[PDB]
């Protein structure tokens, strides 16, 4: 139990969650106010996706999706249901970002994207078409409108120079026009949360929140227009992109941050930023385990003191490993093969120890996440006048989807924190591509 004291350092009492939930609600209120929006850690960026204005055009839309390591392009067919609209990916391609598309300028990257966009249309015998473009761009943006907004600053590792501070929809067309090959109506730009929330909404009208727990972690919700001070008008409702991943950036979380958190921060491409996300996101989960495993080896408590050449390099313990280790049936084969691949020869108890480290890190990720969701939901509840508020959350993300137990721990906690709420979780089917497209089909009955 010399180990079980090290890992206990991940535990969070319900009291700790309530504190975090209340602080989230607090920074969310600050982000929405004129006086404090500028230094707010939780920017609460308005998205200009508005309460059903009702004006949808059917037809085929192209959808981009930059935000992961695998940039995507797809075509989607929007139509007209009894509900509202139907949608469906019809054809689709994925392309790696090189690395010279990172390190260099943004234009390079958008030219690379432009290449792929064309490459897609080549291979689809459609290069001779003019389609409305939906763009899911999963980074923080200050929107002037549904189709104009600036990159506040890259997260999740992306480092492309000269992209910060600029019209992202600008840099895009900028590069689409340096092609001539094709013409695109870049109608609409959305965050992944919103994309997802929109597509879930068309499945379920109760969906007023969108959540992503994958490489990164973030959320978006339907706000009352009179509370979005950064937008003129008091009638209706606008979806607001919280950007809660940067909760803790003004120190809100210092009492919770562990050494493993401090070390992950310093070494990251975004030091001092996105602190909350760095407790949850799958860009960081495995790195936290690596770090936890290492302390255990220096304390001579695991791997019989010694450590692999690989275990000792940043980004070696992939998040998917956390996941696999937790799906091990007990026979340890699964834990062994990951560790052996890494260059280790664990024993029965090493395996068990690596298991415990994983569960400590992902259980905390889940709990910490549940507090933010509970923050958002309980805030919303203050604007709902009915004994039992029924809300629906749309969710996407590898960590949420693929990890053997996150979903379950996550739900139970969220529910403990949200009295008088009946919550529904719905997982977005292709909901990003469809999301950007469905948002386009509406903003197109405008441009
Ligand atoms: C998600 N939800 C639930 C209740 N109201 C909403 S917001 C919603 C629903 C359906 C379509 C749109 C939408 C898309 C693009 C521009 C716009 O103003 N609205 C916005
Ligand atoms: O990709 C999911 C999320 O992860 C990152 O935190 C981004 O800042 C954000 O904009 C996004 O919505």
């Amino acid at each position: 139990t010399l180990v079980e004291q090290i890992l206990a350092e991940f535990q969070l009492q319900e009291e700790d969650l309530k504190k975090v939930m209340r602080r989230m609600q607090k920074e969310m209120d600050r982000g929405l106010r004129l006086e404090t929006h500028e230094e707010a850690s939780v920017k609460m960026l308005p998205t200009y996706v508005r309460s059903t204005p009702e004006g949808s055009e059917v037809g085929d839309f192209l959808s981009l999706d930059l935000g992961g390591t695998n940039f995507r392009v797809m075509l989607v067919k929007v139509g007209e249901g009894e509900e509202g609209q139907w949608s469906v990916k019809t054809k689709h391609q994925m392309y790696s970002i090189p690395e010279d598309a990172m390190t260099g300028t943004a234009e390079m990257l958008f030219d690379y994207i432009s290449e792929c966009i064309s490459d897609f249309l080549d291979k689809h015998q459609m290069k001779h078409k003019k389609l409305p473009l939906g763009f899911t761009f999963s980074f923080p943006v200050r929107h002037e409108d549904i189709d104009k907004g600036i990159l506040l600053n890259w997260t999740k590792g992306f480092k492309a120079s000269g992209a910060e501070g600029n019209n992202v929809v600008g840099l895009l067309r900028d590069a689409i026009k340096r092609r001539g090959d094709f013409e695109m109506d870049v109608v609409a730009m959305v965050n992944d949360t919103v994309a997802t929330m929109i597509s879930c909404y068309y499945e379920d009208h109760q969906c007023e929140v969108g959540m992503i727990v994958g490489t990164g972690c973030n959320a978006c919700y339907m706000e009352e227009m009179q509370n979005v001070e950064l937008v003129e008008g008091d009638e209706g409702r606008m979806c607001v992109n919280t950007e809660w991943g940067a909760f803790g950036d003004s120190g809100e979380l210092d009492e919770f941050l562990l050494e493993y958190d401090r070390l992950v921060d310093e070494s990251s491409a975004n030091p001092g930023q996105q602190l909350y996300e760095k407790l949850i996101g799958g860009k960081y989960m495995g790195e936290l385990v690596r770090l936890v495993l290492l302390r255990l080896v220096d304390e001579n408590l695991l791997f019989h003191g010694e450590a692999s050449e690989q275990l000792r390099t940043r980004g070696a313990f992939e998040t998917r490993f956390v996941s696999q280790v937790e799906s091990d049936t007990g026979d340890r084969k699964q834990i062994y093969n990951i560790l052996s691949t890494l260059g280790l020869r664990p024993s029965t108890t090493d395996c068990d120890i690596v298991r415990r480290a994983c569960e400590s890190v992902s259980t905390r990720a889940a709990h910490m996440c549940s507090a933010g969701l509970a923050g958002v939901i309980n805030r919303m509840r203050e604007s709902r006048s009915e004994d039992v508020m029924r809300i629906t959350v749309g969710v996407d993300g590898s960590v949420y989807k693929l990890h053997p137990s996150f979903k379950e721990r996550f739900h139970a906690s969220v529910r403990r924190l949200t009295p008088s709420c009946e919550i529904t979780f719905i997982e977005s089917e292709e909901g990003s591509g469809r999301g950007a497209a469905l948002v386009s089909a509406v903003a197109c009955k405008k441009a």
